């Protein structure tokens, strides 16, 4: 049920160099230097727990951060994170809503609250009309402010994979949650039609016939995580083949893609728990081979409005790549000269200033910059 | 050695340790389970969403455990430097005394990797006294037998705090830490003090034994998690040697070992978490291996916990007894013998075989 494509409210995009995405939180205000860094990205999602130890709440920390970004670069697009079912902390208005309205939280068929794996974070019962209205208004009100361009909707997949809630609250309640989810996304599709809606939705799933593409009709694009984390008995290569296919199709349909890929395992060095975390050599040859590989996966998929983030977590103060620009982000890229060519697990693609070769079996790639 | 305050111990079957938290009160069944262990540490965030605070949730839990088995020994967790949440008395103390928290030279708070949990500045006398009294007051209550002191190694590895507040402030933190542990050694001399202290470290020529004189025993973690460029096998060799020496000297050992991959199945994030078959052949091989490491080290007052995290409601082994915990074990008939990376040890009802290099063990039960 995709809408006719209208790019009026889309972020800036250029093929000149790597198109980059930022997805970030910090417990206190960003420094001036950090704001300048954020404002250099074309598309930024502000996560939950947004500077709440400076501004008292995520709502106020989001407003302050977005204002500061826009004053440095008013062309940067800023999205507000919102989880559609998990009642995470540090939203002052959510705390008040739940305090005053305990019936807003999700219960199992034995009338017990159900929780995330930490045993303490509960869920919104979005089947209840007043919860739907509270949640929708909270998103619409924040997006209507001058420095927020849209919203990042999270936990779509927890709604849509039936076992996630059916194992907690039963089969019928899962279907009711899903029905209400669709109602709520229909509401946002209309109310935010002059804004951006990005969702955490494309994902290799045995339950999804089209690996999330069938759910993109509500959204201007998808964020990607778990993209190289195989499951379901599939090999790493098999799993990436399906994710690449889905991402290519979505990107070629004009949807925004924000592909996140973790470097945490390539940076970890067995330090930082009971000793100082050893400074990572960001020029390390092996680390840069990993950057090449992950960027090759992205470039095999990318179209206009595709953006990449190679991250060490979304908390700014605990990320080894915070404030850093890899050399691969500065080199001339240029527009594609064709689609990727797939031969088994080997992919190639040509850009005006770059040739990409990717082997998913060996988890190696070459970026030959021209 | 004064054993008068030590826990019960028997070689009849595997000697077990429990180390646990839950956000709400334990059920009756869960209290009975806890009371079946000879030694239990109640972690931070102890039933605080039922009792309002870890302090009162600890008191309620300990009272219930002791009513079911008054011989069970119950320890109160206390972190010597990290200001973790859900202690109502700490929240009051820190709100009234913001200067109690550790700051750098710019008077900025420094934090754990989460960027939000700060540290006690134990270089300040009033912080030392608040902390010591908080431990002594809780241990003095009738259903608590002692304390589990955590984060010793964050004080004693100089880079942990020097990288945050400088080498000289770290040296002062260390000096104050030793003063505090000398104080506790005396005030808790009729109680138990267990510390997270034995650990393979390049900074520790004796891998933590040089600090064990303050305490009745050591808890072990990170025991099979190599670092510093060391092989897994040689890292375990050094930990085994430290643990053997401590146990043979009469110190309590509580060895925790994470079940690890064997109990992880790549589900539960966006889908239902699938049952891991607790009678699986491969899991049972991992249990055999981890218990073999323990048994190569164990002496009287050594206890083991093979875990899937310390949060009861998120652990696949909560309330579970592996078959290896029920079989007759019996007293050791000699110390372990080390031949390369292969260790053997005989007990009255068990022969242990262990190969660190392949991470394999054979338990031959009689
Ligand atoms: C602010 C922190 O929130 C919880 O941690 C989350 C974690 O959030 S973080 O901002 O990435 O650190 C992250 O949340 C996911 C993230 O939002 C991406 C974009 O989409 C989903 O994967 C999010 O997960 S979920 O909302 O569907 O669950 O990952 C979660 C699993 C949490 O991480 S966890 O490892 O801590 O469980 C808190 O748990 C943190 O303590 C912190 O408050
Ligand atoms: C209650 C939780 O506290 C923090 O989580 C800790 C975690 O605590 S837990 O009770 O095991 O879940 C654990 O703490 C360690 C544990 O106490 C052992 C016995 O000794 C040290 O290793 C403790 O760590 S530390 O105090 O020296 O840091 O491990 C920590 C690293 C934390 O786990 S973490 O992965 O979440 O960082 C909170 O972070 C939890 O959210 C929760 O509030």
């Amino acid at each position: 049920q995709n809408q006719e494509i209208d790019y009026s409210n889309y972020p800036e995009f250029s093929w000149d160099t790597m198109p980059l995405y930022m997805h970030v939180r910090k417990n206190t205000a960003y420094t001036d230097e950090e704001i300048n860094y954020l404002a250099s990205f074309p598309l930024i999602t502000l996560e939950k727990s947004q500077a709440q130890n400076t501004y008292g709440s995520t709502e106020e920390g989001t407003l302050a951060t977005a204002s500061a970004i826009k004053l440095k670069n008013n062309k940067a697009k800023v999205l507000y994170y919102r989880n559609v079912v998990i009642n995470w902390g540090n939203y002052k208005n959510d705390d008040e809503f739940i305090s005053k309205n305990p019936s807003a939280l999700l219960k199992n068929q034995n009338n017990e609250l159900v929780y995330m794996p930490n045993g303490s974070t509960p869920f919104f019962d979005i089947t209840k009309s007043f919860v739907q209205e509270y949640w929708l208004k909270s998103v619409e009100d924040m997006v209507a402010t001058p420095n927020i361009d849209g919203t990042f909707i999270d936990a779509n997949i927890k709604v849509l994979v039936p076992s996630f809630f059916s194992s907690k609250v039963g089969v019928n309640k899962q279907a009711e949650i899903e029905n209400s989810y669709f109602s709520m996304m229909s509401r946002l599709k209309e109310s935010l039609s002059n804004n951006l809606i990005l969702a955490n939705i494309i994902r290799v799933r045995p339950e999804f016939e089209e690996n999330g593409l069938e759910y993109l009709g509500y959204f201007n694009g998808s964020y990607l995580e778990g993209f190289d984390s195989e499951a379901f008995g599939m090999s790493n290569a098999e799993y990436l083949v399906e994710g690449i296919e889905a991402t290519q199709k979505a990107a070629q349909s004009g949807k925004i893609i924000t592909m996140t890929l973790g470097l945490g395992e390539a940076i970890d060095n067995n330090t930082g728990i009971d000793d100082q975390r050893e400074d990572v050599d960001l020029n390390d040859e092996e680390l840069n081979k990993r950057v090449d590989y992950l960027l090759a996966i992205f470039l095999i998929c990318a179209e206009k409005y595709s953006y990449v983030y190679l991250h060490d977590g979304y908390l700014a103060t605990n990320s080894a790549v915070w404030l850093h620009q890899f050399d691969q982000y500065k080199k001339a890229l240029g527009a594609p000269l064709g689609k990727a060519i797939k031969n088994g697990y080997i992919y190639t693609r040509k850009f005006e200033n770059l040739d990409v070769w990717l082997n998913l079996e060996t988890q190696t790639a070459t970026l030959t910059w021209k």
